[PDB]
């Protein structure tokens, strides 16, 4: 009862500020900016200071123009409109939003110890309490959104940063939509998408406990475990419904991914009648409290170095690019909502 009472509370909270979202709490000119910090085909983040404040963010800007293009328009109002409603200990939190003729801004806290994925590449894999820390933190936060009817559908290293206490916090909402019932949009990942999005079906919250499967898997080996060289492939290997562990696997880590990674969603843990329950409770978490978990009373296996709120050492270098602002509005009516 106190987790169903936990859920209708947090529910009750992201329903209102659902139904009335934000709009317009700062404006560009509140910040400077420091430096590139990712860079996409209709977007970028970059690291501000605040001017006022000192305060450092993760600003995440979008040219209205190139969402239309690539399409994205509804992925965009999703992502703002789910972020300014949501709130949980594992997600990056959305501080301020804005749009200007040209962008549309998201300002995120900044979590300096960079991403996951930088982690497990330089130390190559993780070990299995290790990995299973981490995998505790994804399963609490899609049972947070899955309870208020939310899909996640981009769990992959790259978008699990790692803070000043060595937990995660899930960064990029771009393709995480409100679904009762079922969604048809491809997106994800390529390693990280489930069968029946490669089948173009109709799918729903089970795509999230797959990918989680493929995060397990990946955290505790250092690969994917149905990488190939070409999209294709990948695909091929997906939908065939066959996996191989490496002999370091605990069987109960093998066990756990058996049943993440089960090719018929309606056989697929995270699905089944006692839905989360059946991987809280498998023998592989069987170590994990969830409660101190959720508190973040649990040592972490790692703090990230870093010097300061201003460090950007733990991510990478791009070319620096400026943030031009049209003196004529583009795609007012597409982005009215924003
Ligand atoms: O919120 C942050 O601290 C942050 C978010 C996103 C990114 C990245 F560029 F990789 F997408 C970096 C930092």
């Amino acid at each position: 009862e106190s987790v169903k009472e936990f859920l209708a509370k947090a529910k009750e909270e992201f329903l209102k500020k659902w139904e009335s979202p934000s709009q317009n709490t700062a404006q560009l000119d509140h910040f400077d900016r420091i430096k590139t910090l990712g860079t996409g085909s209709f977007g970028r983040v970059m690291l501000v200071k605040h001017k006022e404040t000192g305060n450092h963010y993760a600003m995440k800007i979008l040219d209205k123009q190139k969402v239309v293009k690539l399409k994205q328009i509804e992925h965009t109002l999703n992502e703002k409109r789910i972020l300014q409603a949501v709130n949980f200990p594992f997600l990056v939190k959305l501080e301020f939003s804005f749009k200007d003729n040209s962008n549309l801004y998201m300002v995120m806290e900044y979590v300096p110890g960079g991403e996951m994925f930088s982690h497990l590449r330089r130390i190559g894999r993780f070990s299995e309490p290790h990995a299973r820390f981490y995998a505790a933190q994804i399963v609490l936060t899609f049972e947070y959104l899955h309870s208020l009817d939310l899909i996640y559908r981009d769990l992959k290293p790259e978008n699990l940063l790692i803070d000043q206490q060595g937990y995660i916090q899930v960064t990029d909402f771009g393709f995480a939509k409100r679904v009762k019932g079922r969604t048809w949009t491809l997106c994800g990942t390529p390693e990280y998408l489930a069968p029946e999005i490669i089948l173009s079906k109709g799918y729903n919250k089970a795509v999230d406990w797959w990918a989680l499967g493929v995060l397990i898997y990946e955290m505790a080996a250092g690969y994917p475990p149905f990488f190939a060289d070409q999209p294709i492939q990948i695909y091929e290997k997906i939908v065939s419904g066959k996996v191989r562990f490496p002999s370091h696997f605990s069987s109960d880590l093998k066990d756990l991914l058996r049943n993440l990674l089960q090719v018929d969603l309606t056989k697929r843990f995270g699905n089944l009648k006692n839905g989360v329950n059946d991987i809280k409770n498998h023998k592989w978490f069987a170590t994990t409290d969830w409660i101190a978990i959720y508190q973040r009373k649990v040592e972490a296996p790692f703090i990230p170095k870093f010097k300061g709120p201003g460090d950007t050492s733990n991510f990478d270098d791009y070319e620096e690019e400026e943030i031009r602002v049209s003196i004529n509005e583009k795609c007012g009516k597409e982005f009215t909502e924003f």
